[PDB]
């Protein structure tokens, strides 16, 4: 067991010696939490630690890695963006003990290999035109488990997709861990927080506004039927300045092979230049 | 409240979620839980690994029965793979094991194939050949059955070499909480590699069927001469019995990769008698 000293962020890379840590804390009683992160931390993802932190006995333990896996290209992982100073000193301010870096070496030391397959749902909406996106969020996030063994680990409703196949995931491989969907946090005018924000310039950020109120006068207009709350949030969209719309779908909630059926769930992608922005709302047909 | 657990006798469960509770408060109270993973119809062969997991210290043995059927074929006979549930037990009884791990197929697999195992490569070759899909068949249920059970051992036979290849792999891939232990391949008299299917053989296959260890261990002695001569030494007495229609025969490192032309290697067979088709592989030290 590698130094660990309780009340203070612990930074650890070696994925055998975080594994030997979260054992441990796991021998004693503390009850061990897991909230995986790309890094280039935001208000969104520290819901998601302050989630975990009020749990009982727990000991949270915050994975920041940027995953080549679910990248689709090179450019887009050297893109992505990077902060790591802030990503560390905003996990200590908000009490998080474990912060788990781990290197690309030292998580794809045999290259692609044995990956995970996720199910029909990994090729339909974001994974459409990018086929190996979730088998590479769903590979790195099993081994993720392997190796911290969380009893508990958070996923944000942003990524309503992600955390939908993260479901799939732990059901069908039999894992042994509770999955913890957190509510999507947004700014004051409703954009959903995103890394990808600080993409926008003034006039987009201003733009992108229309995604949040398209997608909640939809929930409003729901009483009156699914057509009517498509078209309400269409009507937002026509009307925003420099957004074009990628797909606008209103699904079961859980996206699966069922016909939309009173509860659901809408979600939106479209483009402000070169920035693509998502976002997503539970949607009730019929009811006030 | 627990499932029940009945020390010194064979307790048999089919819910995972039972025989998961067990095993967790198992490990608890001072036992190393060693997981035997088998399709049931057991032998000699899977007792071995039985005995082989039984003899670790504090060992509870759990014996898993179930027939994936996502490991067979568009074209493997699922319905006529043998079923001896009442035997199978008790041969388990017969060798002390406490725990049977027997699932429904609707239990594995509640909601179908969903997400699943994508071996590496190697699984495309050797067994792969014919049978492409075969083996994420089997890393999906070892995976499924790793977590429900989660034992600090899991035993898999030599026999199926490329699958326990495959599965170290898997445990490594995935940073597996696991230790994996290949247990020797258990042989009748002549050296006939022990399986189910040798009982279809005629008499004419089964002297013929001689010929893969027979081959292997020439193999493995004429390995001092180099890889060229364990190869030829295999191939001519492969040449030398009737009817055995040779799918492969290829020597590679330990790993399954590139064959070696010094140090230890594994010398993998696999034929056809009839309509029976046999394997064997065998460990090779060349130089
Ligand atoms: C699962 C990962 C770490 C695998 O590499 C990767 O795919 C990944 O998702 O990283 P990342 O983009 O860093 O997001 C990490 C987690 O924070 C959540 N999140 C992001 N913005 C949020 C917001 N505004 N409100 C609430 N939760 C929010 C995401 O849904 C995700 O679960
Ligand atoms: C791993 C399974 C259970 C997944 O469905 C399945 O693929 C499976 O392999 O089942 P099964 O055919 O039942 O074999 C079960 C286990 O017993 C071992 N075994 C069989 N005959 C043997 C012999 N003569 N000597 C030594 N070990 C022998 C196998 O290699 C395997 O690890
Ligand atoms: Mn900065």
């Amino acid at each position: 067991i590698p130094a660990f000293h309780p009340g203070e962020l612990n930074v650890y890379s070696a994925p055998g010696d975080v594994a030997d840590v979260s054992r441990a804390l796991r021998l004693t009683g503390r009850r061990v939490m897991l909230v995986p992160t790309m890094g280039a931390l935001h208000e969104g993802h520290l819901a998601l630690v302050r989630a975990a932190k009020r749990v009982p006995g727990s000991v949270v333990v915050v994975s920041i890695f940027v995953n080549p896996m679910q990248f689709g290209a090179g450019g887009d992982l050297d893109a992505y963006p990077r902060t790591p100073d802030d990503d560390l000193a905003q996990l200590r301010a908000e009490g998080v003990e474990i912060a788990f870096t781990p290197t690309t070496a030292a998580m794809y030391p045999d290259g692609l290999r044995t990956t995970v397959q996720p199910g029909p749902l990994a090729a339909e909406l974001e994974g459409g035109p990018r086929p190996t996106h979730f088998a590479g969020v769903l590979t790195v996030v099993l081994k993720l488990l392997q190796i911290v063994r969380p009893d508990r680990v958070f996923f944000g409703e942003k990524d309503y997709q992600q955390l939908v196949l993260i479901r799939q995931l732990v059901a069908d491989f039999n894992l042994d861990v509770a999955v913890v969907g957190v509510p999507t946090v947004r700014e004051a005018d409703g954009l959903a927080m995103s890394s990808r924000n600080r993409y926008l310039d003034p006039a987009q950020r201003a733009a992108a506004v229309a995604l949040s109120a398209a997608l909640t006068a939809a929930a409003h207009a729901a009483t009156a039927g699914a057509q009517a709350a498509l078209d309400a949030a269409r009507a937002v969209l026509d009307a925003a300045p420099g957004v074009a719309v990628d797909y606008l779908e209103l699904r079961d909630i859980g996206l699966g092979p069922m016909p939309l059926n009173g509860s659901g769930r809408l979600l939106v992608a479209a483009r402000l230049g070169t920035t693509r922005l998502l976002d997503n709302i539970a949607i009730e047909i019929g009811t006030f």
